[PDB]
């Protein structure tokens, strides 16, 4: 039969449940050249994002979403059945799917209790891996990773592996970047999206940015044409510096509500802990999780249950929503 | 250094150009949602396109462009190392372009003369191939390829490879497409796209027509969002029922200005032989090709030299565009 002939690891492979902004903000398009192919990589996005990273443009690579960012680094690194990928649960789990998809091995050491890196683990783990991913601030803890450590992991991969920081949530906590520390380190790599603070998830635009060496490796492994011209068009404008003005609005206004939602959720009895976080988001303890998390969802309130996630069985991930979004999960609770 | 650790195969891997409509069509946004994730399948589009092909809507995948219904297929059914892709030049580049990237055999059996299929010689080296790809009409020659030797191909990969038809031009000879031998063959691929007649190349929207099992496993290897909600709107905007007729108007135009050109060029004394095409471009062989291609080049009118394909030489393949660009070309030449 048909499946016989597919590859083996093939054959075996109120909305608050995904970190998007709460409001749609309005686009429209500007360039009717649709019958045209368009630009490998749109100049205009790509200068536009180099500004307000605070990058050189030949540092900058766009594809389709940060999520593409994470498949060309195992596709130009990785030799499958060879090389591994190294990632630290519970985090992300995107990193895992494109290795299995692709045929990479995964190597994986747990973070310690408060979710900081386990560098001794990772040290005795290293041979044999080519890429390393580490989400900071994390998904779906929500905290920043010590710099102290990442300094420590990049000296550990030296000549040996890439480091790719996942910055998903960075615009919520834009101190905390590591995009300066390019000049320092030729093997750090950052993964950058339009999908969070941005508003724009349904645009399907990420970034990755690294020295100009990685960026042109990455640049042989990617489709001709990544981006349509009706998503380098909107993401140009959002990328304007009025867009970037009314981003930085954005994210204020989440943090607020952020800080009221932690403020409540501690007072309320069901509730056990409630961890800090620097994102959208808030990771939850509960007593009874999955009985609180069906009686949510009957009443149409989705969140995401994490219970199955390696140490976080009792938690529930909230993302932030408007005043009246958060109001109704308080009541509910 | 950052090279050193890259992939072996990676470190070593008038616009009448690239075969698209002439005239921009345009479009604008009705869908302000951008802030959410799109469906991974947007349903308006592939059960408009279901209906426009005549197909189930579970025999439909969109994806990035047929480009990437292309590496798809090499994804979920060759495995790097062991399995073979086999393809026929000369014929379009992407097929040999995935598996490279993806680190896959390539098998190459030239066409006959007339650019039909050698059954002896595909037949002769199918022993470790699991794709098989075939342009109809091909790019760059124009012509079909006998469905009597498509029905011998078939046969021959009963079980134990997939044949992919690439039916990217089939707009234009529309009687010609297998889209109805799904049911008589399981292992029937057949790829479709917005590119060229539909004159969307800007959208890279393209689809893969084949049977449910099929569909299923390319569901497991593609990426979870892999069009954007424009590209999704705009896309069933342009597959509505008024849209088919627009497009039909347009195919109708290029083939009359084809007509129109193939006639001119005959009389033309530096050109040799003008090949009959069932697509919008045509390929002629010219008497010092590289000397006229430098000459339009120079005054600005852009073909695209064939010169160094297999059995090829001397050719420029001319995509058709306006009256006033084929007459450009005519008074050029
Ligand atoms: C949302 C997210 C991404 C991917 O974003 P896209 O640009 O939508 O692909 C990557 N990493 C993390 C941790 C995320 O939460
Ligand atoms: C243009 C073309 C494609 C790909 O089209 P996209 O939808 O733009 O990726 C595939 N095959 C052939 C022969 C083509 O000419």
């Amino acid at each position: 039969t048909i499946t016989d002939l597919a590859r083996e690891n093939v054959r075996n492979l109120v909305w608050l449940n995904a970190n998007e902004y709460p409001t749609a903000v309005e686009f429209q398009l500007t360039q009717q050249t649709l019958n045209r192919y368009p630009e490998c990589q749109p100049k205009a996005v790509i200068e536009n994002y180099a500004q307000y990273a605070g990058v050189k443009p030949e540092q900058v690579l766009v594809s389709r979403g940060a999520d593409e960012g994470i498949e060309l680094l195992i596709r130009a690194f990785c030799e499958p059945g060879k090389d591994a990928i190294l990632y630290c649960p519970p985090t992300y789990g995107m990193y895992s799917v494109s290795a299995e998809t692709i045929g990479v091995e995964c190597r994986t050491v747990p973070t310690l209790d408060n979710w900081q890196l386990d560098l001794q683990g990772i040290s005795d783990k290293l041979d044999g891996v080519k890429v390393v991913y580490v989400c900071s601030p994390n998904n779906p803890t929500g905290q920043l990773i010590n710099p102290q450590d990442f300094r420590t992991l990049l000296e550990l991969t030296r000549g040996k592996a890439i480091v790719v920081a996942d910055e998903a949530y960075i615009e919520f906590c834009p101190q905390a970047s590591l995009a300066g520390w390019l000049a320092e380190y030729p093997h750090l790599a950052i993964l950058r999206t339009l999908s969070k603070a941005f508003a724009l998830a349904g645009l399907r635009c990420g970034f990755t940015l690294a020295n100009e060496e990685v960026i042109n490796l990455l640049m042989k492994v990617i489709a001709p044409y990544p981006l349509s011209t009706p998503v380098a068009d909107i993401a140009a404008q959002a990328l304007s510096p009025q867009g970037i003005v009314a981003m930085r609005e954005r994210v204020a206004q989440i943090i607020a509500e952020r800080e009221y939602l932690i403020a409540a959720l501690k007072e309320i009895p069901c509730v056990e802990q409630v961890f800090d976080s620097e994102t959208n988001y808030i990771l939850a303890r509960f007593k009874a999780s999955s009985a609180v998390f069906k009686s949510l969802w009957d009443q149409g309130i989705i969140l995401r249950d994490q219970n199955k996630q390696p140490s976080l069985s009792g938690c529930l991930r909230i993302t932030v929503g408007t005043r009246e979004e958060s109001q109704r999960v308080i009541d509910a609770l």
